[PDB]
């Protein structure tokens, strides 16, 4: 079921509302994933003005079932499972040093579009920290995101570690731990242990006069043998 909803290009919507320190914001973005070869193309705006934390810090909160899954682990795919009745997605990431992030979101289709929509809370944050403080540079690093099923819900525990360049030249780490589960009662698919092999670029639009943030992403299921 899920699998066939992704063979070609699927629009991609993102809307998250967010709340850090008491710095509110939103972000709406839009772009088009192939999950045949991992790749997401997309275009964020911060919707109030000035985007109060930096653009990479929201990344990974800004749709895995875009996940190159090989054939051969393809019963090892949680997130096309799930959809088109999607999936909840619920994160704490953890800066060294620093504030949290907590955040739920539903990912699922409205019609023919991909949806993604977010609800962020920050707290804890330094005013001079590396988040609050801006001093993070506008670039992104390649990770591997580890899953792992969970059965008692039905569904998938995830965790990595982001790395965010520091503008001195150090790392600010941004700890992730995760939980996905179906929003159907429909069956998913409970994986194999896992991981996934990402990689992100970062740009601007030239034209663009708004915060922003263009992305250009591909990731790849892997760590099972082919
Ligand atoms: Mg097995």
């Amino acid at each position: 079921k899920g699998e066939e909803l992704f063979t070609g290009v699927v629009p991609i919507l993102v809307e998250l509302d967010g709340d850090v320190n008491g710095h509110k914001f939103s972000v709406s973005g839009e772009g088009e994933g192939d999950a045949t070869y991992g790749k997401l193309t997309l275009k964020f705006i911060c919707t109030t003005g000035k985007l109060p934390v930096p653009w990479p810090t929201l990344v990974t909160t800004l749709v895995q079932c875009f996940s190159r899954y090989p054939d051969h682990m393809k019963q090892h795919d949680f997130f096309k499972s799930a959809m088109p009745e999607g999936y909840v997605q619920e994160r704490t990431i953890f800066f060294k040093d620093d504030g949290n992030y907590k955040t739920r979101a539903e990912v699922k289709f409205e019609g023919d579009t991909l949806v993604n929509r977010i609800e962020l809370k920050g707290i804890d944050f330094k005013e001079d920290g590396n988040i609050l403080g801006h001093k993070l540079e506008y670039n992104y690093n390649s990770h591997n995101v580890y899953i792992m099923a969970d059965k008692q819900k039905n569904g998938i525990k995830v965790n990595f570690k982001i790395r965010h360049n520091i503008e001195d030249g150090s790392v600010q780490l941004a700890d992730h731990y995760q939980q996905n589960t179906p929003i159907g009662d429909g069956p998913v698919l409970l994986p194999d242990n896992h991981y996934l092999s990402t990689q992100s670029a970062l740009s601007k639009d030239p034209n663009e006069k708004r915060d922003h943030m263009v992305l250009l992403e591909f990731v790849t299921a892997a760590g099972i043998t082919l």
